């Protein structure tokens, strides 16, 4: 079973990367299963809606009174050192968030870190039903 665990916001990065004190150690967090648009992207450096998805995972972590992290079942660090876990703010799923205000899609999905794949996949459908941001 997955559970969540506290955290602290120390700052946001990008739309999908935000950098929390996690077991009274600072570390960057990648957000699981969701793929943004990007303001820090290699060659395409600041892409289409970079700025407002970004913009958004700022508002939601720096206005929630309680942060907490749930990492799924298989690796809870990528290559690059990030924690990849679903991140919550007062209850709320910001990866879920993103994905049904059409400001990120779905991952390609392998591996174990798969539990809330279907639940996020229901919400871009839906996202893309109405038309929103990235599908307008």
């Amino acid at each position: 079973k997955l559970h969540k665990e506290p955290a602290t916001l120390i700052k946001a990065i990008d739309g999908d990367t935000v950098k929390l004190m996690y077991k009274g150690q600072p570390m960057t967090f990648r957000l699981l299963l969701v793929d943004t648009p990007e303001t820090k992207h290699p060659k395409k450096g600041v892409e289409k809606y970079g700025p407002e998805a970004s913009a958004f995972t700022k508002k939601m972590v720096e206005n929630a009174k309680k942060i907490e992290v749930e990492f799924d079942k298989g690796q809870r660090t990528d290559k690059y050192g990030r924690g990849l876990a679903y991140i919550y703010a007062d209850g709320k799923m910001v990866n879920e968030a993103l994905v049904r205000q059409g400001l990120a899609k779905v991952a390609y999905v392998y591996g174990p870190n798969n539990t809330h794949e279907q639940h996020l996949r229901k919400s871009e459908a839906q996202a893309k039903k109405e038309k929103l941001n990235i599908w307008s």
